[PDB]
């Protein structure tokens, strides 16, 4: 990439769902971190926030169970809106970052849409000066990512109470 210092790659994704959106904000941003655990115990061992109140300035870990390549994560809420139900929060610790990955950064966006939603997702890879992002690593936390977000709506639509 020369004569650049550094580079930053950019996926932008609009989705609609049936759910209504203080209740995604909460299961797939604020409260992440918890709901992998609930929704792939087989895969998650915990997640927690370590500094901060759940508002801005937050870090979570959330860690994989110890049979699994990975180990665990970092993630910052850097800016929090939830009466608009905006969020930047950054990944910037983990062997999920592989050798190549400086951080990843992720901005949510959604809206009320009669008792449903629609969202903004725009993430964006960092890779280290002098490293290139690899294509497979990306399009599997997308994959993996899409699933998530497909498991939470089944049992948020069929369990009203949760997030309510
Ligand atoms: C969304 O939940 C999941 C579930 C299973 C998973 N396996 C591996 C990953 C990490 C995927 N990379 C990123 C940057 O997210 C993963 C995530
Ligand atoms: C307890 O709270 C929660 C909250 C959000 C959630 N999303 C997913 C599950 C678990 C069940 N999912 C399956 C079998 O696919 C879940 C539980
Ligand atoms: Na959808
Ligand atoms: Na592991
Ligand atoms: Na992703």
């Amino acid at each position: 990439i020369d004569p650049f210092t550094m580079a930053a790659y950019t996926i932008v994704k609009e989705e609609e769902s049936p759910i209504a959106p203080h209740r995604l904000f909460k299961a797939l941003v604020l409260e992440r971190h918890q709901v992998l655990v609930k929704a792939q115990p087989h895969v998650f061992k915990s997640g927690e926030i370590i500094e901060g109140d759940g508002g801005v300035g937050t870090v979570t870990k959330i860690t994989f169970v110890d049979g699994h390549p990975l180990t665990y994560m970092l993630h910052k809420f850097d800016e929090i809106d939830a009466a608009n139900f905006y969020c930047k929060y950054t990944l910037f610790e983990g062997d999920v970052l592989r050798d190549n990955i400086e951080k990843v950064v992720y901005e949510v966006k959604l809206e009320a849409v009669g008792g449903g939603s629609k969202g903004k997702i725009t993430v964006t890879y960092h890779p280290k000066p002098g490293c290139t992002v690899n294509e497979e690593e990306v399009k599997i936390g997308e994959k993996k990512a899409y699933e998530f977000y497909k498991q939470v709506e089944e049992y948020l639509a069929a369990n009203p109470e949760v997030f309510a």
